[PDB]
C-alpha cells in the first residue's frame, strides 16, 4: 500500500499517493494535471464526483471504472491507475481514475484548417482502428466528435468520452428505438469530410436544420429504407418531404485523393444497414499505407448486463470496491 498525501485542490481535500507530483487542477469530476514519478508521464487525475451519493452516481460510477479497465487498446482511452485512499469498504468514499495527460483534442490539432490527404489517412486511421476495438466489445460510442478525439502533437490518437450535434447520425436525433454500431461510421465521415475541407460538414443551427442539411447530401430515404420504419408519423412525413437525389460526393469534395471520396460515400449512407463497418474500412484501399490486419486486435468482450442492473447504493459501492482492489496497472 502507498504512501498517501493530503493537498486542497478543486474545493476538496485530495488524497493521492506520493508518485503522482505536483497536482495542477485543469477541470462526473474534477481534474488535475500531475507528474507520475513512477512511470515519468504526465497524467489526468480526475476525482470522482459524489460517487455513492445516489443509486445512479453509483450505477455510473461502476460503468466507468469496469469500461475503463477494459480498454487495453493504443487508439483508445486506458486506465494508468484508479485509487482510493480508503483502507476498507466501510471508509471507501471517493475514487480517482489516472490516465495520460490528454493537453489537446482534435481541434487544437487540427485548429479549422484543410488536411494534407496523408495526414487524414493515418487520423482517419486511428480513428476506425479503435473503433473496430470498442464495436467489438460490443460498445457503441453514440457521441463520437472532435472534442472527445485526444490527439498529441504527433497526431497519435485516442478515443475517450470526457460524458454540438454535428457530428450525431440522423437517427440518433430522432430518438430511433435501436441502433448499430454504424451510428459512430457516420460520425467518422463528418470527422473525415472536415479533416479534409476545413469545413464542418453538416453546420445545423438546431435539430431540423441538422437533418435538412443531411437530407441535402444524401437524399431523402429511398424504397428500401421507407420499407424500414416501424412508426406510421415517420413513416407518413417522409412521404410527405419531395425527392431529392443524393449529392455525386466526387463533386462535393473536388480534388479529393478519389479514395477518400469512396470511403466517405460507404459511410456517410443514410440507411445504418447500409453502411461500412470499422473493419471493412480498414480494410478500404485508401489506408494502403497504415493498414496491417495482424495488428488491428479486438477486444475480449465482458459483461455489460451486469451494469444495466437495479442494485442498491451499497451493492453498487461493494461492486465498486472489488473493481478498485483487483486492479492491475499496464505494461
Ligand atoms: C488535460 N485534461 C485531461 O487530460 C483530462 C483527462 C480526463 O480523463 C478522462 C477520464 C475518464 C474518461 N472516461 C471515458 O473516456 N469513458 C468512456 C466512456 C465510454 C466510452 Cl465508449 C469510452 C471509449 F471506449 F470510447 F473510450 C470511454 C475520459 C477522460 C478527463 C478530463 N480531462
Ligand atoms: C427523415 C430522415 C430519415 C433518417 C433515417 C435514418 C436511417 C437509419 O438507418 C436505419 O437504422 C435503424 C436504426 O438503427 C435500423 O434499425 C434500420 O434497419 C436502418 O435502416
Amino acid at each position: 500500500r502507498p504512501t498517501f498525501y493530503r493537498q486542497e485542490l478543486n474545493k476538496t481535500i485530495w488524497e493521492v499517493p506520493e508518485r503522482y507530483q505536483n497536482l495542477s487542477p485543469v477541470g462526473y469530476g474534477s481534474v488535475c494535471a500531475a507528474f507520475d514519478t513512477k512511470t515519468g508521464l504526465r497524467v489526468a487525475v480526475k476525482k470522482l464526483s459524489r460517487p455513492f451519493q445516489s443509486i445512479i452516481h453509483a450505477k455510473r460510477t461502476y460503468r466507468e471504472l469496469r469500461l475503463l479497465k477494459h480498454m487495453k487498446h493504443e487508439n483508445v482511452i486506458g486506465l494508468l491507475d484508479v485509487f482510493t485512499p480508503a483502507r476498507s469498504l466501510e471508509e471507501f468514499n471517493d475514487v480517482y481514475l489516472v490516465t495520460h495527460l490528454m493537453g489537446a483534442d482534435l481541434n487544437n490539432i487540427v485548429k479549422s484548417q484543410k488536411l494534407t490527404d496523408d495526414h487524414v489517412q493515418f487520423l482517419i486511421y486511428q480513428i476506425l482502428r479503435g473503433l473496430k476495438y470498442i464495436h467489438s466489445a460490443d460498445i457503441i460510442h453514440r457521441d463520437l466528435k472532435p472534442s472527445n478525439l485526444a490527439v498529441n502533437e504527433d497526431s497519435e490518437l485516442k478515443i475517450l468520452d470526457f460524458g454540438t450535434r454535428w457530428y450525431r447520425a440522423p437517427e440518433i436525433m430522432l430518438n430511433w428505438m435501436h441502433y448499430n454500431q454504424t451510428v459512430d461510421i457516420w460520425s467518422v465521415g463528418c470527422i473525415m469530410a472536415e479533416l479534409l475541407t476545413g469545413r464542418t460538414l453538416f453546420p445545423g443551427t438546431d435539430h431540423i436544420d441538422q437533418l435538412k442539411l443531411i437530407l441535402r447530401l444524401v437524399g431523402t430515404p429511398g424504397a428500401e429504407l421507407l420499407k424500414k420504419i416501424s412508426s406510421e408519423s415517420a413513416r407518413n412525413y417522409i412521404q410527405s418531404l419531395t425527392q431529392m437525389p443524393k449529392m455525386n460526393f466526387a463533386n462535393v469534395f473536388i480534388g479529393a485523393n478519389p479514395l477518400a471520396v469512396d470511403l466517405l460515400e460507404k459511410m456517410l449512407v443514410l440507411d445504418s444497414d447500409k453502411r461500412i463497418t470499422a473493419a471493412q474500412a480498414l480494410a478500404h484501399a485508401y489506408f494502403a499505407q497504415y493498414h496491417d490486419p495482424d495488428d488491428e486486435p479486438v477486444a475480449d468482450p465482458y459483461d455489460q448486463s451486469l451494469e444495466s442492473r437495479d442494485l442498491l447504493i451499497d451493492e453498487w459501492k461493494s461492486l465498486t470496491y472489488d473493481e478498485v482492489i483487483s486492479f492491475v496497472p499496464p505494461p
